[PDB]
């Protein structure tokens, strides 16, 4: 029946991004990486078996793939190569995937907004916003 993440599963398209090369910056990502991920306008395919959530990130920089059960720690190798241990929960229908590596921590949250998948990325005070439409 009805489910936990119904309403983000499906395929996404990226079509508006907000200070992105800064979040990446306060991340630590590299400049060529930051030019070259900057650019690039994934799609975010979200699907949902059982208690597994997978989330795809595409594009022509990386394809990602993560599977998880929420609340539930696993590894991560991020588009940008970071070796993070990452735990994703659902906080008030939003999914909240917190990264943690090298005694740091970034946020990235995921909502549903209207017809939009809104993903705010959060590392200190450094803040992007990244808008999905259905593909
Ligand atoms: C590096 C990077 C990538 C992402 S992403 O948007 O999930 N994935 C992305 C960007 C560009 N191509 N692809 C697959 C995020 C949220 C953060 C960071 Cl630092």
């Amino acid at each position: 029946g009805s489910h936990m993440c119904d309403a983000f599963v499906g395929t996404w398209k990226l079509v508006s991004s907000e200070n992105f090369d800064d979040y990446m910056k306060e991340v630590g990502v590299g400049f060529a990486t930051r030019k070259v991920a900057g650019m690039a306008k994934p799609n975010m395919i979200i699907s949902v078996n059982g208690d597994v959530i997978t989330i795809k990130s595409e594009s022509t920089f990386k394809n990602t793939e993560i599977s998880f059960i929420l609340g539930q720690e696993f590894d991560e190798v991020t588009a940008d190569d970071r070796k993070v241990k990452s735990t994703i929960t659902l906080d008030g229908g939003v999914l909240v995937h917190v990264q943690k590596w090298d005694g740091k921590s970034t946020t990235i949250k995921r909502k549903r907004e209207d017809d939009k998948l809104v993903v705010e990325c959060v590392m200190k005070g450094v803040t992007s916003t990244r808008v999905y439409e259905r593909a």
